[PDB]
């Protein structure tokens, strides 16, 4: 199962690949397939110690935006070191795709990391009302791309609940950041 | 409704109420029914921003103990200036029970405001298995000494116990009674 992160764990440096989105769109279920076990990072200049994920030298930095707590500048601070970037989105939710998309442009336009790869994670495709990745990407402004730049980026529709696209996000996650490919 | 508000809408100062528990506890649900309206608090020399509840010079600041982040001096930095605490717990949550007693532990050995009146809010007293105020006494060792503390049971999801809550963090506040 997922032997393809030996690709992350045989490179002799640390990955932190940071989870972002609203509250609720499917990270922590996406992300339990892994069973990475729980870490503990110290931020010593806020004076907070913050639960994360890690296996080996990859960490897993899940943290919800639009929530009660927000991080001035959570790029120089709990998402240091970013190698890479999944932005989960909860595509049934319409009530809250114009909050996701905004937080999703002040992701993309954080000159901390410019060249982390980003894939966005368009879940729970199994609800009835569910948008098509067409329509986020529209949405989203992502169909005539300009403002991104050189970064490498990706939409992969997912039901984290039956772990339908999990497999596949991950994989691009990993060839992005695969020094042999 | 809530006239006795007043009384803290009528001093001449300002007022921040923590609001704190673990995540699900009901926090959010039981102080809806003031309709505070939401706002933005800042804090630049913390690095961090708070989403607050706010009624002329009451401030309601919500924060989930136990969770993702642990803050050295939260009484300090985030809650700093709290003219009271509300600590709301799930008492029908037993997989979580000792996990609340310790934070709550952690929040009366702080020595920021060893004083603040602390309001313990047993919430979810509908659920089927319930822990009593009693239980939930014994479970955190309540069975302190220079601090004002009560225990109150409540339905957030209704509002029962609601109301009597909320007087009795106003009438501490009181400077008239
Ligand atoms: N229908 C459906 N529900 C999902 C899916 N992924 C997650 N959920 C549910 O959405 C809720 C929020 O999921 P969670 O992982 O906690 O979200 P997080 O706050 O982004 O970590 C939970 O009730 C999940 O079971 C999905 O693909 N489809
Ligand atoms: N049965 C019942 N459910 C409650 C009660 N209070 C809150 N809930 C539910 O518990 C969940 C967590 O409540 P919430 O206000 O978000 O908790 P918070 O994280 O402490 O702010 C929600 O599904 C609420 O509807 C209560 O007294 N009884
Ligand atoms: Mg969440
Ligand atoms: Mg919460």
């Amino acid at each position: 199962l997922l032997s393809f992160l030996q690709r992350l764990f045989r490179q002799k440096k640390q990955f932190k690949i940071a989870v972002v989105g609203l509250d609720s769109a499917g990270k922590t279920t996406m992300l339990n397939f892994l069973r990475f076990e729980k870490n503990i990072e110290t931020l010593p200049t806020i004076g907070v110690n913050v639960e994360v994920l890690k296996r080996q030298n990859v960490n897993l930095s899940i943290f919800d935006l639009g929530g009660q707590l927000h991080f001035r500048n959570l790029w120089g601070t709990l998402m240091k070191g970013s190698s890479a970037i999944i932005f989960v989105m909860d595509s049934a939710d319409r009530y809250r795709i114009e909050e996701a998309k905004n937080e999703l442009w002040k992701v993309l336009l954080d000159p901390n990391y410019p060249d982390a790869p980003l894939l966005i994670v368009a879940n729970k495709q199994d609800k009835e009302g569910a948008m098509s990745i067409q329509e986020i990407i529209s949405v989203c402004g992502l169909d005539n791309p300009e403002k991104l730049g050189n970064r490498s980026w990706h939409i992969q529709p997912t039901v984290a609940t039956t772990g339908q696209g999990v497999e596949e996000a991950i994989k691009w996650i990993v060839m992005e950041l695969d020094k042999l490919l």
